[PDB]
């Protein structure tokens, strides 16, 4: 029969919003799913969401016929700088479909053969970094993730070269990006945004906005002018043309294509790393096991694209970093007609549901009651998981277009590491979890002894 589902406590007209202002709202909203279960209703002055975290619940979701991608109030605010790339638009604008049949064949596994080189550019650059450190110098891993995430995006992205590993201070692009995310994720608990205080912020964000389009348009004309043919993606956008409208993209689509790779690489793919070495470094037994793999396959000093997917339980390492703590934690969706989610709770058209993917991922009736372990070889058997147990790279045609991407960077960089350094949690890092459009492990330190295997 219908349910009534829970409700987290309330602030008088404010309903359930003050329980996001906080520097951890996800964290808090898997407080608040450990404590009601599966299904809980969110309200907020002017709207109201759904938030799941059961396999049970999720599956249901997860049918295409039944919802399509919402923008959650998240990627509307990004929307104001990443426009209508792949990330931000809805399934139902024409730029959607359009850059969607251009650029999937650019991001399959077969194209990442034509990355590999220039991921193993940065991976050696962050080899190399790492075995100049002197003796008892550390390693700030989430910071040296992301100068290798987003210079290895920009080079196969734009053939664009943030040099990252050459500064302290990120190029003036990347502060604006940064900016314009801290901006659009400050704005979900800022209660009166047109208050003259916000002036500076609006002053702000409409400046990064500028610094993120003068620099990409600039780079977009540079290469028509010079007809130049690169491995990048850029080249695919500008000489692609959609099947099904015969259409290209126009360069301002190009544009914010190319702002929403940036934003990708910058905040997921280092999470992932940053999170798969946390891991590693807590669970000695898994380490070795993963080091043993990255000796007996990365036989050669560069790495290669088929040795690379032999890397198999650095795969099953990184899956199971994502299960833990899956960097992008939310989806939004709505109800594209009247339905009854589970049996229970009936939703009407436009109705919302916001996808839990931490707690998804921690529901024991899939994973057993070993959930909050770190154990690589429960990803051995995956034909045994359950339909959209796993969901780090989101669902269906609105899936991660970049997981192909993302898997193939981290696992050479991954396998790189393990091969050429020990690694020592010479702080006993307590992780704490920062939150911008991602999660990421703040403060995160190591030592590395290198193996003095060169390159
Ligand atoms: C260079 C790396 C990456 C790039 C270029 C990339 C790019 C994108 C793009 C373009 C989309 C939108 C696809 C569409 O709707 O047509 C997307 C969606 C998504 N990506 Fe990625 N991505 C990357 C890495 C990652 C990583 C590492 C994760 C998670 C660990 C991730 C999680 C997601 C999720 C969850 C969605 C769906 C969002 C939603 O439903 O609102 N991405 N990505
Ligand atoms: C890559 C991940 C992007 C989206 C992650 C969502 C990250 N939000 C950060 C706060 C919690 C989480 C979320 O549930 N927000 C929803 C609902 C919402 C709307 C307005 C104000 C507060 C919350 C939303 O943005 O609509």
């Amino acid at each position: 029969t219908i349910k009534e589902m829970p409700q987290p406590k309330t602030f008088g007209e404010l309903k359930n919003l003050p329980l996001l202002n906080t520097d951890k709202p996800v964290q808090a909203l898997m407080k608040i799913a450990d404590e009601l279960g599966e299904i809980f209703k969110f309200e907020a002055p002017g709207r109201v969401t759904r938030y799941l975290s059961s396999q049970r619940l999720i599956k249901e979701a997860c049918d295409e016929s039944r919802f399509d991608k919402n923008l959650s109030q998240a990627l509307k605010f990004v929307r104001d700088f990443a426009g209508d790339g792949l990330f931000t638009s809805w399934t139902h604008e024409k730029n959607w479909k359009k850059a969607h049949n251009i650029l999937l064949p650019s991001f399959s596994q077969q194209a990442m053969k034509g990355y590999h080189a220039m991921m193993v550019d940065i991976a050696v650059q962050l080899v190399q970094k790492w075995e100049r450190l002197n003796a008892d110098e550390h390693i700030e891993v989430p910071e040296d993730m992301t100068r290798l995430t987003l210079d290895t995006i920009g080079l196969c992205g734009f053939n664009y070269r943030f040099n990252s590993f050459y500064r302290d201070q990120p190029h003036p692009f990347i502060t604006s990006m940064v900016r314009a995310l801290d901006e659009a994720m400050n704005k979900l608990q800022r209660a009166n945004p047109d208050d003259p205080a916000y002036d500076e912020n609006k002053r702000q964000f409409q400046e990064d906005i500028k610094v993120m389009n003068d620099l990409v348009d600039k780079i977009i004309a540079d290469r028509k002018a010079s007809g130049e043919q690169s491995d990048d993606l850029l080249t695919h956008m500008l000489n692609g043309k959609d099947p099904e409208t015969g259409e290209p993209l126009d360069d301002e689509n190009i544009r914010y294509q190319i702002i929403t790779f940036l934003i990708a690489g910058h905040e997921t793919t280092s999470g992932l790393l940053s999170f798969a070495l946390y891991f590693l470094v807590k669970n000695p037994h898994v380490l070795q096991k993963a080091a043993e793999e990255a000796a007996r396959v990365l036989v050669d000093p560069v790495p290669s694209y088929k040795q690379v997917k032999q890397l198999k339980y650095v795969g099953m390492v990184l899956n199971e970093a994502l299960r833990l703590w899956p960097t992008a934690p939310a989806f939004s969706l709505y109800a594209k007609e009247d339905t009854v989610l589970g049996g229970e709770y009936p939703l009407e058209k436009g109705d919302e549901l916001m996808v839990l993917i931490p707690q998804l991922h921690r529901d024991k009736t899939i994973w057993g009651d070993d959930v909050e372990e770190f154990r690589p070889e429960r990803f051995e058997n995956p034909s045994a998981i359950p339909q959209h147990a796993f969901k780090p790279f989101g669902n269906g045609q609105r899936a991660c277009i970049g997981q192909q991407f993302a898997l193939h960077e981290a696992t050479l960089v991954l396998g790189m590491m393990l091969k050429h350094f020990d690694f020592e949690d010479h702080t006993n890092y307590e992780l704490d979890i920062k939150e911008t459009l991602t999660l990421k492990p703040e403060g995160f330190v190591v030592k590395a002894k290198s193996k003095k295997i060169p390159l």
